[PDB]
């Protein structure tokens, strides 16, 4: 209940919400049908509309308009916004040149340059381009500006994921707001777009910026605004708040557009119909900076334009639908549309069965337009797993498609044609950032970011400490004229053991055989040197990779490839080398094929043994530097260490080889040589951190060599093609993978096939950034490069995502 007959005079858009009953004058009154009786009649004023006109200039005051032309408007902060084009021979900002803002040119007052956060819903990034000649303010934002090709959203591209991404620098996993609609089992509840049960705060996880600043002793305008308070009121508003004292002057504001995402949906993301919202949107632009401009704020304010998502076209006519895969479809919920969610209707049912769900949605027909994953194997760079309100089954989506139960869902819910949700590295669902102000650069373009990369930078901004987030400080200081954060890296934790030949052959009983006694100063001179390092700078590159949790290990040198070996998990953490353009592959020797060697610098009780292997009939095992790419037949027993040896399952080992054989050498020969490094990951919590030695649910049967959940590798070449990988004097280039280490192939359903038809399209699914491999190892890359350390925190966030070009 509300005693909605207290009153708003003097109160309008209020930025404390005041405590009920007390009736309340924000700007989300309306959303909560809580405002005061006389919120419509005073703080919603229409009179007039928004526009001076001639025969207004220098009128009376008449506190019943909108806005006002009356000479007192602009030092009462109220004047429509074009007051001083219409009454005054001002132009408007964006007819004026620009010219580069190098200091913030601020009012008497002003602590800080304030930072406006302009978000527009379903703004797709090729909008920037292809609405170029009708989006005038815009486009002046983004050359005049700092601006992105495009953004990359957060999986899923829904709004209110994307919105809270935004706000707080986290994953959905993390903030816990996982969809536009969720189920919490823990507090047994649901949470839908329409509806009250939203603005319960216990789905709001993490810290958002408007928290953080008050915090901090910055004061936040509010971010939310009621869909009904029309664009024209919201810029006022902020226009107004940017009036008060400085004492109660917020430093940070957000306006939020529905548009063109409304439309978008309507008449799909290049429907004739969406001209039209994007002239709307681009005149909103305009009247923040003609209003910034008479506040005398236009070279003082940051302004961010930044989309949550784009739009693709879906229609109804491309639904796949569950009963026509299953026979049980009733006894199922599932959130729809793009993306798939599965769980059981009734949790007193111990017939329902996941593992059965999956295999019968797994290949059943040849042009199958979704795919389902438990979600522990969904791609590791979509970070989709650890939330109890994420269901267990997922089903990722093709793009132009959408997933429901039945027929009767969907023709009694054709209306849409646009929708998104889809898979975050879709071109379709790529979206828009600028930066224009005094902090951000002049004329400049940076490389594609992910949208969970701008809390730290809106941070920045405002002298503010992020809270901890999911960002990579310092990986968008190009962005910025001057920033206040410097990152260093992080110190090793765990110092490595060189160790020496210090065990002879017959201490070890693992079971293993090789023909290797099939067996002089010149030679064994070398390959004493290559044992203690040698060869060590041609194919560790960017010096070894630093180990920040506490543990034992070693490193072992050889002449192809370099590793650090872990005493804990019996395996390598890391193996690295080079492969020049001119390498050969060469293939396995006939008497080499079930080799495996002890290696005489590590304990038999630290080695991994033959004979869990031959046990185990469900687990083979692989080698991480492949003995395919041995410079020499003697550099190639090497490779068949005990030390180099990895468990895999035979389905595996099919995608492992042929990336070995075959892949590694077309890269060398496409990039004019590559570093490559791999090893294994622990994931069992699927946290998207590395596990512990007590987290590991599998190991090889009958010994203690625990299985990895996935495989890595990131390969390294020089941005300048023109220059080997081993000679780079500039930036680099990297890609790299996240393989799932699965006992099947059901993900690839090409897979009975020759793997040239089906390897490198999963391998291009589990594309991952350096850092998501960091976040699973506790590993930190490239510590020793001649690159400033901003850039390769840069180079460790990107992605290759395989899309062609935008
Ligand atoms: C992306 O960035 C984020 C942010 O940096 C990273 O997430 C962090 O990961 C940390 C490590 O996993 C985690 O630290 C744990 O926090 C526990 C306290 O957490 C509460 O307080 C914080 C701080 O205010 C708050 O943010 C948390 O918020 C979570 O939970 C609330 C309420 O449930 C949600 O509203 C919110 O959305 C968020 O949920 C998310 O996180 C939880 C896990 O915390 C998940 O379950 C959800 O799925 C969701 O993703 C909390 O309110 C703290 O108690 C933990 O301590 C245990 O473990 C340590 C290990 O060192 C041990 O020393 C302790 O003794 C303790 O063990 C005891 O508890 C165990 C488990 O109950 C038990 O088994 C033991 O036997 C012991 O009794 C732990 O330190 C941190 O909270 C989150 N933060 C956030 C915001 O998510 C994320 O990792 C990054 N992602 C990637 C890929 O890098
Ligand atoms: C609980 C609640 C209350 C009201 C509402 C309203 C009316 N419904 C709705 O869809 N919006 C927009 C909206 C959506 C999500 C979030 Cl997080 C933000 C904040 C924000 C803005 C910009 C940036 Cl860059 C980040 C965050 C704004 C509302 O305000 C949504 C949700
Ligand atoms: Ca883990
Ligand atoms: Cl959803
Ligand atoms: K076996
Ligand atoms: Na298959
Ligand atoms: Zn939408």
């Amino acid at each position: 209940w509300t005693a909605t007959s207290g009153s708003c005079k003097g109160r309008c858009f209020e930025l404390q919400e005041v405590g009920p009953p007390d009736c309340r004058c924000d700007n989300l009154c309306k959303s909560y049908s809580s405002c005061c009786h006389d919120f419509d009649e005073l703080c919603l004023k229409t009179a007039r509309g928004w526009e001076c006109t001639k025969d207004r200039c220098g009128e009376v005051r008449n506190e019943e308009n909108a806005c006002h032309c009356s000479e007192d408007c602009l030092s009462r902060g109220d004047c429509c916004t074009n007051y001083q084009v219409v009454c005054k021979g001002e132009s408007h900002w964006v007819d004026d040149d620009c010219e580069e803002i190098k200091v913030p040119e601020c009012p008497a007052g002003f602590v800080r340059p304030p930072l406006i956060i302009f978000s527009v819903d379903g703004f797709r990034a090729s909008y920037m381009k292809k609405g170029s000649k009708v989006m005038p303010n815009i486009e002046k934002l983004r050359s005049c500006g700092t601006h992105a090709p495009y953004m990359r959203p957060v999986y899923p591209t829904k709004t209110f994921p994307n919105l809270y991404t935004l706000a707080t620098g986290l994953y959905p996993e993390s903030h816990g707001i996982v969809g536009n609609s969720m189920y919490d089992p823990v507090f047994d509840a649901s949470f839908h777009l329409r509806g009250r049960e939203k603005f319960n705060h216990r789905w709001w996880g993490g810290q958002p910026l408007w928290i953080t600043a008050t915090k901090q002793g910055v004061r936040a305008g509010t971010f939310f605004w009621s869909v009904s308070i029309p664009h024209e009121r919201r810029i006022l508003t902020i226009l107004q708040w940017l009036s008060l004292p400085d004492n109660e002057r917020p430093s940070v504001y957000a306006f939020y557009s529905e548009q063109p995402d409304f439309s978008g949906h309507k008449y799909g993301p290049f429907g004739p119909e969406m001209t039209n919202p994007l002239r709307e949107i681009d005149k909103t632009v305009g009247q923040l900076m003609d209003g910034l401009k008479q506040l005398r704020l236009h070279r003082c304010v940051n302004v961010i334009f930044v989309g949550d998502h784009g739009m693709e076209d879906v229609t109804c006519d491309r639904t796949e639908f569950l009963s026509n895969y299953l026979t049980n479809v009733d006894d199922i919920t599932l959130v729809p549309g793009t993306l798939g969610r599965i769980r059981a209707k009734s949790i007193n049912n111990s017939k329902y069965d996941p593992k059965t769900i999956i295999a019968a949605l797994t290949c059943k027909k040849p042009d199958q337009h979704f795919k389902p994953y438990m979600k522990q194997h969904l791609p590791k760079r979509l970070h989709y797993a650890n939330n109890r309100r994420i269901e267990d089954i997922h089903l990722l989506v093709d793009r132009r498609w959408h997933v429901a139960r039945k027929p009767l869902d969907v023709y009694k819910k054709c209306f849409f044609q646009g929708d998104h949700g889809f898979d975050n590295k879709v071109n379709s669902m790529q979206t828009v950032f600028v930066g224009y102000g005094p902090t951000f650069k002049y004329r400049t373009k940076v490389p594609p970011f992910e949208n969970i990369e701008l809390y730290n930078v809106m941070c920045d901004l405002l002298g503010l400490k992020p809270a901890p987030n999911n960002g990579t400080h310092g990986s968008l200081n190009h962005l910025l004229r001057t920033n206040t954060f410097r990152p260093t890296m992080p110190d090793e934790v765990s110092r490595p053991n060189y160790p020496g030949i210090m065990y002879l052959q017959s201490e070890f009983d693992l079971g293993c055989t090789c023909d290797d006694k099939v067996e002089n100063k010149l030679e064994e001179l070398n390959k004493r040197l290559h044992t203690k390092g040698s060869t060590k700078e041609r194919h560790l590159l960017y010096g070894r990779p630093a180990v920040l949790y506490r543990t034992s290990y070693d490193i072992l040198y050889h002449t192809d490839f370099e590793s650090g070996y872990s005493e804990i998990f019996l395996m390598p953490l890391w193996t690295s080398y080079t492969i020049s353009k001119q390498a050969e592959v060469s293939s396995i020797p006939e008497h080499l094929t079930n080799c495996v060697r002890p290696d005489v610098r590590v304990s038999p009780g630290f080695s991994q043994n033959c004979l869990a292997y031959k046990n185990d009939k469900q687990m083979s095992y692989g080698f991480l530097f492949p003995p395919y790419l041995s410079s020499s037949p003697e550099a190639k027993y090497d490779a068949f260490l005990v030390t180099n040896m990895v468990p895999m399952y035979p389905a595996f080992k099919r995608v492992w080889a042929y990336f070995q054989r075959v892949l590694v050498k077309k890269y060398a020969s496409e990039r004019n040589g590559v570093n490559v490094i791999s090893g294994p990951i622990f994931d069992y919590n699927y946290d998207g951190l590395r596990d512990t030695e007590d987290e590991i649910k599998q190991y090889v049967e009958g010994s203690s060599i625990p299985v990895p959940t996935h495989y890595y590798s990131i390969i390294t070449s020089c941005l300048d093609f023109t220059q080997p990988a081993d000679k780079c004097d500039g930036p680099l280039s990297v890609s790299s993978f996240i393989l799932p280490h699965r006992p099947d192939n059901d993900e690839s359903c090409n897979s009975s096939e020759d793997e040239s038809k089906w390897v490198e399209e999963l391998m291009k699914m589990h594309t991952a950034r350096v850092r998501d491999i960091e976040h699973l190892t506790g590993l930190d890359f490239y510590r020793k490069t001649s690159r400033s350390y901003s850039e390769i925190l840069t180079l460790k966030t990107y992605l290759h995502t395989y899309e062609s070009e935008i």
